[PDB]
DNA sequence: CTGTAGAAGGTACCTGTAGAAGGTACCTGTA
DNA sequence: TACAGGTACCTTCTACAGGTACCTTCTACAG
């Protein structure tokens, strides 16, 4: 795969170095905008909706809106301040804890990590320790310029990093409106709905789930072309 | 809290009225693009690129680009007939460890309907014991895609994957090693290594500095 | 200065990206061997002390010399199978010594060790460590298809790594010929030397000393130089 | 031992008969190089590089390149004149400093310094002087017509002289690249660090390291032989 | 309040490429 | 043992441009 991303897994005295790959691609289909009679490619263009004139790129401010129609303008500098940039490309984990403890409910976006030069036998041992010891690290990692909480795992012979929301952002399962809290169920409807469950239970075959509407899409365009 | 989809879990004679809750919330910093002079928000104006002029949103058309610089525009009747093909519909039952979270994409709390408590929690209590997760055909808003349904705590959780063919292969990340060659005093080191760094996990712990710091600055230039 | 080695140092699962500087270089004057009458480079010819004849580089192969006058040939297939070469470049710290137990008679060469890519937080650690413990780390390295003993240590604000001597090419300073053993020693005369030595003390002043030798012979070359 | 320099250590009327004996020995593996024909080693022949003529030693002139390309000839009487001639083999001590003071990264050779005749009293009088004070000498000395710097310091009941480096030739820590101050350093990590280098310490036990490649080289000489 | 898509700027890492010299490593000779 | 001289070399940095995958941000439409 297209390494995206270089460094160092870094825990203390420990640094692994290590590459990035998108674990994911996006094979949805996107659509161009177009003129209905130039049929040619539609761009995006600034205009101030008070001065009604086309704006630069220069003339453009960043304002973060405090309350409704009023902005508190944020100057270029005060936004390289408030960002913490750092030099060293660190994965740097800040903690570990069991596997168990973070639901996938947190995870935003997985990464594949290979290893880096001469950190084939680092890595090797922190997989097989995490393997063992049946736990994640959770990390801070930045990837271009954000900063965001990341959790590194095992998954079959690779290490994954998944980048996860904040703890402030993930809302609480015990919160849900209508959801039981009662262990009354019947012994004869669970033993019932387990085997209707059996009996519609398969294998998982990747290769038996493809999207249907990008395939359709892709034959209605090959019909256009060649008619 | 507030009920974003109303339908129900489908597959056979089986139909649990269901609804949808968002499970995460995005609280990131967006910032509006604002005029220097006036201080004003901007608007974007779509023009073409070839001849510079306006264009309602009745005078343009979707085109897919199938090689560089050629389209072939998609009339919104075949557009609308392609996208006609409020359920989930079940199609088969595979197991928990089947299904890696890096197929996972969006996450949704399910709460039960009107008059559907007790085929919820029949349906919760048969995939809690049978360690199972439903795989399931669903729309939210006029985008068809797959997803699984598991249970966590005392909920189930209707999570949106991404298609099989759209998930890379671990087996294709270069230069990952394979599992023969670990020494048992280096493993056991490391081990004790990471048992003594190992921790509660404690969500109150981590935050957003870069917000709270952009929150504070905007405080900041608020009073002066 | 300039970089000679790129590498990491490993001991389990702690990895530093470091890079090898040379600690010294070799001032002395060498002298090219001319013709005396044409005053042009000479060449070294390999010649056949048998055959007679000058040989090419593929018509001459190694040989080990097990008894004086007798050679067993050691093919290019022997050489490299014997060489064990490894994939990754790294200084395999295999213990950690204190640092009183080897003496600067093992050391072989010096070199600097500096911070390698994302590897200077668990540089500084692994410095701060060496020097708070009071001790040194033995460890395999190999520079170019050479592999040799070595022990890192730290001066000042850096870190030192000397190749050392394998302990069978050291000689023990117990048998050296006539050395005393600790006999009385007269307080007196003890008293005495130590004031002696007291009186030639002096501070270290490396500008102090120079290469007399060298200075004399570049000033001769260039009073040739100039009549 | 084999005795390969007697002199005296000397400074001012201080003067101590001593005997020098190398304190390492070059235990590696040399192959002789032969003919692929017969067998037969191989010798250097010296030819000119324009008049390709075979050169006796009569024939050969040394010379500076004080250019690339251009050579300044020093005739035999102009090297006698520079180099200096001492009619006393001794090791002249110009100053003594303390035992900090000069670095292992300017030692380059060790020798083993033993009593010479009737000089065992002044022997042990220096060692102990050099042991309670806690300093070397610095000195100058010659080996074989090749003028060196030289400390003497105390390894176990031994004094050890070992030629170093000149100041010019020894490069500052303070250049490496990338090397950081000691100021950020944290205190947990720095345990942490330090209880992983306490878990590896291990006792110094010499015959722990052998070169595996001259004995994997022997090894195969001798399957070689028996067959 | 949430889902959904499109356009736009940017740059990191890989790919394809070459020259120089500084320090490695080896071999002989030679008294 | 000392001591030097010649020889093959190759690694790291210097000097180098092109291209794509992925990041990251911003606005807008729907109900």
């Amino acid at each position: 795969m297209h390494t995206m991303w270089k460094g160092s897994i870094s825990f203390g005295l420990v640094n692994i170095p290590i590459k990035l790959y998108a674990a994911t691609e996006d094979k949805d289909i996107k659509l161009r905008s177009l003129h209905k009679e130039d049929h040619a490619p539609i761009k995006y263009e600034k205009v101030c909706t008070n001065c009604e004139k086309t704006l630069s790129p220069d003339e453009i401010v960043k304002g973060y809106e405090y309350v409704k129609g009023k902005y508190v303008v944020l100057t270029d500098e005060d936004l390289k301040s408030l960002k913490q940039e750092h030099e060293e490309k660190a994965v740097e984990i800040v903690d570990f804890v069991q596997l168990q403890e973070i639901d996938p409910i947190y995870f935003n976006r997985s990464y594949f990590v290979g290893p880096g030069d001469n950190g084939t036998k680092a890595y090797t041992l922190l997989r097989e320790a995490l393997r063992s010891t049946g736990k994640i690290g959770i990390a801070n990692m930045t990837i271009r310029s954000k900063q965001q909480l990341a959790i590194l795992r095992v998954y079959e012979n690779c290490i994954v990093m998944e980048s996860i929301h904040y703890p402030d952002e993930v809302r609480s399962a015990a919160q849900v409106p209508g959801v039981p809290d009662q262990s009354n169920v019947n012994d004869k409807e669970l033993q019932t709905a387990i085997t209707l469950i059996d009996e519609l239970t398969a294998k998982f075959e990747p290769e038996k789930y493809e999207d249907t509407y990008r395939q359709a899409l892709l034959q209605r365009v090959n019909d256009k072309l060649e008619n």
